[PDB]
């Protein structure tokens, strides 16, 4: 299947499968969770644990603005 795109008013939001299956290999973080992660998706999860805060939390991926956001 093929990676999506976030369409974030400030900037499109690329979302690579391939990195995140290779570097999280804790497949349980985003799969398998109970009903509701798509409907609750959105910028706070986003800006929060749903991105950037697992980024923080692991030491690796983007978090700046633009590394994420780019139009
Ligand atoms: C969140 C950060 C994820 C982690 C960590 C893993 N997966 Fe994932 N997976 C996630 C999304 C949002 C999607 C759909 C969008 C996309 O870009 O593909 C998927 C998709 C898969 C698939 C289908 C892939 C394909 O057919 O190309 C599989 C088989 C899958 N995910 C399995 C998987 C495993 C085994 C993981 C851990 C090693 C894993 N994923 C991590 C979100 C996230
Ligand atoms: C942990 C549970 C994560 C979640 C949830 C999301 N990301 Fe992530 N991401 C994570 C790690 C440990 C890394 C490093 C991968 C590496 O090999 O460097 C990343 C990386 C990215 C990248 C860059 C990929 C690259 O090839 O350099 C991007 C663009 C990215 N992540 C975006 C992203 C988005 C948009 C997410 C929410 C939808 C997201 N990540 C969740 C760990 C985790
Ligand atoms: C990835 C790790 C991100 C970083 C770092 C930043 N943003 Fe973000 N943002 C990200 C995603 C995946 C989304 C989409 C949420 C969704 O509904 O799918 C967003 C959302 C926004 C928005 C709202 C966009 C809209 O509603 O259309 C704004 C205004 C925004 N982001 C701005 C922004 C700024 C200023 C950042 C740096 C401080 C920043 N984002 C970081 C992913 C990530
Ligand atoms: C559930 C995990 C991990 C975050 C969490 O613990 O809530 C998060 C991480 C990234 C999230 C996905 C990002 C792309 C999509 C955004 C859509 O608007 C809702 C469905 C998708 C497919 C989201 C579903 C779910 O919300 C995920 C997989």
């Amino acid at each position: 299947a093929d990676d999506i795109v976030l369409k974030a008013e400030n900037g499109d939001v690329k979302f690579p499968h391939k990195a995140h299956q290779k570097a999280v290999p804790d497949c349980k973080k985003c799969h398998e969770k109970g009903p509701g992660k798509i409907e609750g998706f959105g910028k706070e999860m986003a800006h929060g644990k749903g991105c950037k805060g697992c980024h923080e939390e692991m030491k690796k991926g983007p978090t700046k603005c633009g590394e994420c956001h780019k139009k």
